[PDB]
């Protein structure tokens, strides 16, 4: 018997490994235990942040170099800069993730975050991964991690 | 050994459980045990309950106010009014679902059904998600449940 | 604790089943063990066979009349031709899959393969199901299988 369930697991293990890749292409990345995935749509901030938190996610919050490169991966693909879920919209000048926690990693494009007319308070990220702060109002492609 | 094999279940639920919901974006919507999927695109209604049914599903069928709530959500998404799988094709007047059985749940908008023309045997969702009967030969959105 | 984990086991299954239909569609196939997925988009041969390979796949190829059958129901679906990931690079008239293997099956259309203007080493697959050798330069439907 529990022998007879191990058949079972095993072929589980092998049938959700294979589903994992056909899930992810073309429009998923995976690094670490996170999943980056792009609606291939653009959208503004508030409605790409409100696509995401209803689908049990947030917007794309990149923590580290890796994670970074990954959601990259997809900005490139679609040829598309994308919304982190990153705003300093409670305090100018002070990015922090939507929980409030600062920054624990940044890829700030030289010059930025600059405020650009006083009133950049998002970021998007570009297909060569950098990062710029740029009007919530502007529409970026939508991309959600879980 | 199950000490390692409720390792292993334990595993799968967790990394199952992060998989739905990123299948479910941004194109599907789970209510209860039935899932609602849109392939993105219009169709006239047979061609539309062909791709359904080949799936390995029907075309979308809101059997209760929850479910017919989280199908509106897909149509409003996507701003394109969508099929359902009923029909009263067989008996003018009398919609049912593609077993054949009467309609346990509708939503039609004010003087819904009309069978305007004396031609519209199939129903569509509207992104307020009431209901209107029209034409078989029009397209809308195609949506499958699971 | 056994049936406990009997009992879990089970519900997976049935969820994952289901998921599985829902994956699929609208483009994806699954043809004995194995699964086509369509990226939705053309691109040149190199291209799309780095993307498939980078997915943890391969570009379809189809080894019976039976996956053939399941592959030419996603390019009818998108309308568009897709690549096959065979090739005659290495010697000229001699189709091989990634591995370097010999075909163990071929639904060449009429006339095929012809290398026509002595330049055409990738393979097309129509909507009718046929396959004709093209320039691995031209743009087709992207296909992986997993
Ligand atoms: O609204 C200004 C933006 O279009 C961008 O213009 C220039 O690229 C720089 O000033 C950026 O910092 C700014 O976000
Ligand atoms: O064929 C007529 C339809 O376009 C719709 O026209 C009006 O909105 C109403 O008569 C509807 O009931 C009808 O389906
Ligand atoms: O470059 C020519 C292609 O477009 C194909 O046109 C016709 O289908 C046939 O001549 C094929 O052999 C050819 O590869
Ligand atoms: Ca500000
Ligand atoms: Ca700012
Ligand atoms: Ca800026
Ligand atoms: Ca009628
Ligand atoms: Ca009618
Ligand atoms: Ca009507
Ligand atoms: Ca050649
Ligand atoms: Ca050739
Ligand atoms: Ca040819």
């Amino acid at each position: 018997q529990v022998e007879a369930l191990q058949g079972q697991v095993q072929h589980l293990q092998a049938a959700f490994s294979q589903y994992k890749k056909v899930e992810l292409f073309p429009n998923g990345q995976s690094v670490g235990e996170k999943i980056f995935k792009t609606a291939g749509f653009v959208k503004p901030f508030t409605e790409a942040q409100l696509l995401c938190t209803q689908a049990g996610g947030q917007l794309a919050s990149p923590r580290s170099a890796a994670e970074n490169a990954a959601l990259q991966q997809l900005v490139v693909a679609k040829n598309e800069a994308a919304f982190l879920s990153m705003t300093d919209s409670k305090t100018e000048g002070k990015f922090t993730y939507p929980t409030g926690e600062s920054l624990v990693y940044s890829n700030w494009a030289p010059g930025e975050p600059n405020d650009d007319g006083g009133s950049e308070d998002c970021v998007e990220i570009f297909t060569n991964g950098k990062w710029n702060d740029r009007a919530c109002g502007e529409k970026r492609l939508v991309v959600c991690e879980f």
